[PDB]
């Protein structure tokens, strides 16, 4: 049982929930891998099995009538199958469960408020986009952002899959050039060619929101071009830097994340498409001024006078604050749910207390929850932290092509 | 096999195949990662010291030679007579540079080959255990213009006790524990310093009282030294354009010498061997100055610059940091003391990481500590993904010696 120390404090915990860790991480005795982004058929049983104890454990209703029952059906339903249904509260208490495993997320605190859309009589493209755009408008909601997940079916051996082809719901271009260089986010680049390859028209904008590319079982993609209502987007201005807007700058409000595989009790929902609200330090940090990414940070240091030419000046650190104020001011002005990193980070020593005693502690990695900016001035980065995989989970999966 | 390592911002992908020639075990399993917690017989003696003098060898091209050959038996004979061996000199600053080198969490490596090796290991008592130190101090500060260096005192060996600096470093301000729970001073050197008032210290009552020198010498109790003034070059902290910031009364001092942990080489342990470098303005700035727990000055300053505390989302504590590690840079450049900040020293760090990896095949890194404190992701280290493993020689943790 892992010893477990906060340093700003001085106090002590155990995480006893880790003995129960599931599909083993990258790391050996001999080397540790965290840092590393993605670390280096009748057993559907013991993860259904699994995922129903949990479940009936939950409602204070373990070893009591309905508990055997559900067994035997899951028993039965995969005995003449081989795979299963989950009833519709169980999609919804693993879809939370999921969201309150994932190790990398700081904003867990959340995790008991959640929609969930039930998508698994999907069938299509068309029907997806509508209930993407149904998951869209719902967690959107004028700006009082809601965290939502909308599950499309469940794979199932010998047919194929549903997929969003993009990372997120609402991406924006990435033009090549000339010269290698790049117009718009370089992360976006390749769906970009693939959206212009299936007869998306490019744009010549920094900003122009990317159509979607569903995928249907066994069929290609098709390309669906989202109502441009339904995409709400933010300006970015400065509260006392007048020229900051003339920089053109803009962000969406909508965090939704539409390639990564919900995992429930053995079963694989490969497009279950989740969102939240953002945190200002994504955007005005990693999406802004990431070197491969929008890049914009010694623009805004020209802009501001700073000395560029010495970087003791710490022209990078100042231009990044009064970008992040700026990505803060920009989404409060237009009422757009935001949370800064040091709310957020509170939030979750107060998530890390809460699951202590309920479950007896938390994945927590400790390299995704510090902030990208100002990581010791916020408290996450002096607690300790343990790092392991529970299962329902979000996993990350192979691109489709 | 062998982990491959990305480079986010170039795009980048390496192999680190040294990973693979680990020489002791981390506290990570494929169950969880542990790697954010801190603190994580002739037999066994003989293979340490075995690969020890395997990799000096090769350092100067004589491997498998005669030269060679005849050290592995004299070690191996000196071990069957008395249980330990003693290292030659060129051994020993080869064994010093390499635990510099293979130290995870230290993002000023670049510079692991420019070391002084300062040979105390002929050291008889406290006394001359301070005179070695002082030594050292004079030495590394040279009036500003710092130089790294190591002065290696007796290595641990059978029948002795050891040798330990009880002070985790050279330089360290007094933590005064008032009566309210309160601690004037550093907070982080209170146990210390009660211990230094115990053993006959006169307190001061300032924040910035240099701490006296607790000095263990074999079997004996520690022994109180007192630097000499002259000798700890310190730094009144003042911002280029806050100009009250200078009424702020801070100070910090030019030295980083830890003096702690163990120097382990070949299987021998030296408990006391104090190395020393120059500060990164983060470790002063951020951590020192802006922790909770240690001067938290964070609040007082964005007070004074008149950021609006009541709300997090005006960012006042980013604004503030930032500007302490303005001062603390523009502070020791006026006063012409080495300091590098986290934008250079994590793009140093990034030249060794390219370095390691054509000399040895990768370079332990634990990306926790390279990446700096503040701004973060604005350094290129963020971006790297790094393998964190324990090569030997090496400096470890050790426990209190009381
Ligand atoms: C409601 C407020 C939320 C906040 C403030 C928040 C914030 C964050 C942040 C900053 C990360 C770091 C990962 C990165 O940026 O690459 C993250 C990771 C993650 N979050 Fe959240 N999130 C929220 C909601 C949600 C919801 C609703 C879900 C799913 C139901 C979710 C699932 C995840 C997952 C799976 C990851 C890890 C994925 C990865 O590392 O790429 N989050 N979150
Ligand atoms: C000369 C410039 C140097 C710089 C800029 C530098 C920088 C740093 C920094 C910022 C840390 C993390 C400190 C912390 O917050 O805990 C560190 C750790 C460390 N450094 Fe260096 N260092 C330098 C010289 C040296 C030398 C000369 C040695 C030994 C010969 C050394 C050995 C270590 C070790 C063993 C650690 C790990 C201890 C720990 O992380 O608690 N460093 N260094
Ligand atoms: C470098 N970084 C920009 C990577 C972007 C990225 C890649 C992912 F796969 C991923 F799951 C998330 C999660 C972001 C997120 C999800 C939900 C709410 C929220 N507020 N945020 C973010
Ligand atoms: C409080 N927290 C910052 C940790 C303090 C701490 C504890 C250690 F054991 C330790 F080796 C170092 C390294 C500090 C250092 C050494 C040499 C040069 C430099 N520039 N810095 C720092
Ligand atoms: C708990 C957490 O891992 C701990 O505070 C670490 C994080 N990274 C650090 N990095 C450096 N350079 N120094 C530190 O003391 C720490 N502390
Ligand atoms: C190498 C390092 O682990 C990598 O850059 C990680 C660190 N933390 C991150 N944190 C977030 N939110 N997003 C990221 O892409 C990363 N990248
Ligand atoms: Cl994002
Ligand atoms: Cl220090
Ligand atoms: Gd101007
Ligand atoms: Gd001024
Ligand atoms: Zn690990």
């Amino acid at each position: 049982f892992p010893r477990v120390k906060n340093w700003e404090v001085g106090s002590i915990t155990y995480d006893t929930l880790s003995a129960q860790a599931q599909q083993d991480g990258p790391c050996t005795p001999r080397r540790c891998l965290g840092s590393l982004v993605f670390p280096r058929p009748e057993q559907l049983l013991s993860q259904a099995r699994d995922f129903i104890n949990q479940y009936y454990s939950s409602i204070k209703r373990s070893g009591s009538q309905a508990h055997e029952q559900r067994l035997q059906e899951v028993e039965a339903e995969v005995a003449a199958t081989g795979t299963y249904q989950l009833r519709e509260s169980e999609l919804v208490f693993g879809a939370k469960q999921a969201w309150r495993n994932a190790p990398r997320c700081v904003g867990r605190i959340q995790w008991g408020k959640l929609q969930v859309f039930d998508a698994r009589d999907c069938r299509s493209a068309q029907e997806m986009f509508t209930y993407i755009c149904n998951h869209i408008k719902y967690a959107t909601n004028r700006g009082n952002l809601r965290s939502a997940i909308t599950v499309f079916p469940q794979r199932c051996p010998g047919r194929g899959d549903f997929r969003i082809w993009n990372s997120q719901l609402v991406r924006y271009a990435g033009y090549r050039q000339q010269d290698g260089s790049v117009r718009g986010d370089p992360a976006n680049v390749e769906i970009t060619e693939l959206c212009i390859q299936h007869g998306w028209t490019p744009g010549n904008g920094r900003f122009d929101v990317l159509p979607l590319l569903l995928q249907a079982p066994d069929e290609p993609p098709e390309l669906f071009l989202l109502p441009p209502e339904l995409v709400l987007e933010v300006p970015l201005e400065h509260p006392t830097l007048e020229w900051f807007a003339a920089l053109g700058l803009r962000w969406y409000a909508l965090p939704a994340v539409s390639n990564m595989l919900l995992e429930i009790g053995g079963l694989e929902f490969p497009a279950a498409p989740f969102s939240g609200w953002y945190m200002s330090t994504e955007i005005g940090t990693r999406n802004l001024c990431d070197p491969h990414r929008y890049n914009i940070l010694e623009d805004v240091a020209v802009c501001m006078d700073l000395d560029t030419r010495t970087t003791s000046s710490l022209w990078k650190d100042k231009a990044a604050v009064e970008i992040n104020v700026a990505v803060l001011h920009s989404y409060q002005l237009a009422k757009v749910t935001i949370v800064d990193h040091h709310a957020a980070t509170a939030s979750f020593m107060k998530h890390l207390e809460n699951e202590q005693k309920a479950r007896g502690g938390c994945p927590a990695d400790w390299a995704w929850i510090v902030p990208p900016i100002s990581g010791s001035l916020t408290p996450v980065f002096h607690q300790e932290m343990v790092n392991y995989f529970l299962s329902p989970a979000f996993r990350y999966q192979p691109d489709p092509w």
